[PDB]
């Protein structure tokens, strides 16, 4: 087809519901390293969090300053990882170190919905 999908509202609160029970992501390391993690949102005190090897990182909702999505803003981080080719990577940009955390989705849905919900979440705070 010469057309594409759009995500929906539906799609969107599909993710939701997979983010609340937690969800298989990967985070890539700056040394190219692919660490298989859980992804979590916390709505009573509105924080993600990664868990891999045993350790578990809590992100504030408001120390996510952006969210690296395009595949120019991706190109940006500094890696031997390859964060843009399978355009299913959201880098958490955060406030505090200014560094990033790239989460590599199962593909490009979950990637793109991830994007929108993360925004609706920040809006609505």
């Amino acid at each position: 087809s010469m057309a594409s999908p759009q995500v929906t509202a539906a799609d969107i609160e599909d993710l939701h519901r997979r983010l609340l029970a937690g969800m298989a992501v990967l985070v890539l390391l700056q040394d190219g390293t692919r660490l298989q993690c859980i992804l979590h949102y916390n709505e009573a005190d509105s924080s993600l969090s990664i868990s891999c090897e045993d350790k578990v990182r809590v992100i504030p909702l408001s120390d996510i300053k952006a969210l690296l999505h395009t595949r120019d803003q991706l190109q940006r981080v500094e890696t031997k990882a390859n964060l843009v080719d399978d355009e299913s990577c959201v880098a958490l940009h955060l406030l505090e170190s200014g560094n990033c955390i790239p989460l590599r989705f199962d593909g490009v849905k979950d990637k793109t919905c991830f994007v929108d919900l993360l925004k609706k979440l920040k809006a609505a705070a």
